[PDB]
DNA sequence: GTCGG
DNA sequence: GCTGATGCGC
DNA sequence: CCGACGGCGCATCAGC
């Protein structure tokens, strides 16, 4: 990729300061400098070209000058060297283990693959999945293998009830040629922002994908959200596919368009999108866009008829899906 | 770490 | 048990 | 300089 160096050297730096430093802020503008350099259309030749692009100031400008000169960065070396970085960015890793997790397995001189399938009793029910399938959670989704799994599930959904709609979000509507897990945004016309007629009705969803032995395990499961693994079918004498990670959202079917733009990402784009919506005078959730009175109180939820509606009251020109990426 | 007021 | 904080997730 | 940085679901735990 154009500028992949650079852009490789910030979000080392990002994770550094989400897993390591904990220091959200910093990891946040790490990530947006990687995404803005990333979609700059020329080789960036100096620290000062970059610093012309928002959120590229002064200090990733000098990181930039320096990894132009000498192809490395000396903080990122040091961090590399270092024992208790290393331990914690190998752990946070496996799902379940996050920044303060992996600092305590670290003073229980818990710090390697091995130590963690040595101490199972040590892990909570997400931790025992997420060292299973420490693997299998690593490599993409080829989109081949999307749109399989996109037929299992809308399938399986309409065997259910033929009211439901299930739609595969994330990089997958996107355009994205791979993706690193399933996200399906699921409407019944029972639950509105207005009523729930009907109980269940996720639950019922996820039992018939455990049924049909689709959904293999849950990592954790209310009225609203799924998280958990799936797995494709294999054909006689084939090897098994992968493991899947596999998130189910049940939005209210009135507020689909805003659960829409919300599942569809980026997750940086949803940042970007919802920080300039502050700057114009709103608050966008996965629910509704809102204004927002002098005081900073959200008003009453504005009419949405389309993802278009949301980007007119930013006064954002319309970006179809397959643009939002990084 | 960066930006805008 | 409930509520609020925090961790880890999307 | 300095306050703000997106917004929210589920799991877990402390205090009552
Ligand atoms: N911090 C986050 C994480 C995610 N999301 C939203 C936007 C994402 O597109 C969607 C699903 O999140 P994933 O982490 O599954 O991301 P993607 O599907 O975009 O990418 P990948 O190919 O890695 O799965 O949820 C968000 O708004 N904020
Ligand atoms: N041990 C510490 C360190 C810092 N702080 C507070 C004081 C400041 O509000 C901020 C950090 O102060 P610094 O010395 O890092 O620098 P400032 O930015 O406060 O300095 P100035 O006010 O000159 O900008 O956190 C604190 O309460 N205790
Ligand atoms: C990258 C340089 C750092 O920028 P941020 O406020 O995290 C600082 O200049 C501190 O330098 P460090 O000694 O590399 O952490
Ligand atoms: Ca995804
Ligand atoms: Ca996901
Ligand atoms: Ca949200």
């Amino acid at each position: 990729t154009l500028n992949g160096g650079i852009t490789d050297m910030l979000t080392e730096l990002a994770n550094f300061e989400k897993n390591v430093s904990q220091a959200i802020h910093k990891y946040n503008a790490y990530r947006k400098a990687a995404s803005v350099i990333a979609k700059y259309p020329h080789k960036i030749k100096s620290g000062a070209e970059a610093k012309k692009l928002p959120g590229v100031g002064t200090k990733i400008a000098e990181k930039i000058d320096e990894f132009l000169a000498t192809g490395k960065l000396r903080k990122l070396e040091k961090i590399r060297q270092d024992d208790t970085s290393s331990s914690i960015n190998f752990l946070t890793r496996v799902s379940g283990i996050g920044p303060s997790a992996a600092r305590k397995f670290v003073d229980e001189g818990i710090k390697t693959l091995e130590d963690l399938r040595k101490n199972e009793d040590k892990l909570n029910h997400h931790q025992r999945i997420g060292l299973k399938y420490f693997g299998d959670f690593e490599k993409r989704i080829p989109r081949e293998e999307m749109l399989q799994m996109q037929d299992i599930v809308l399938n399986e959904v309409k065997k259910v009830d033929s009211e439901y709609i299930a739609t595969v979000c994330g990089s997958f509507r996107r355009g994205a040629e791979s993706s690193g897990d399933m996200d399906v945004l699921l409407t019944h016309p029972s639950f509105t922002s207005e009523s729930t007629k009907q109980p269940k009705l996720l639950h019922q969803v996820v039992e018939q994908l455990q049924k049909v032995h689709f959904i293999t395990d849950t990592l954790s499961k209310g009225e609203t959200k799924f998280m958990g693994v799936c797995q494709l079918p294999s054909k006689n004498d084939e090897k098994e596919y992968p493991h899947r990670r596999i998130d189910i959202r049940l939005i209210p079917k009135d507020q689909y368009y805003c659960g829409v733009l919300y599942f569809t990402g980026s997750d940086i784009f949803n940042k970007n999108m919802r920080a300039h919506a502050l700057e114009k005078g709103f608050t966008i959730n996965e629910y509704t866009i809102r204004p927002l009175g002098v005081t900073g109180v959200a008003g009453e939820p504005l009419p949405v008829d389309s993802e278009k509606d949301i980007f007119d009251y930013i006064q954002w020109k319309y970006r179809e899906p397959k643009d939002r990426s990084e």
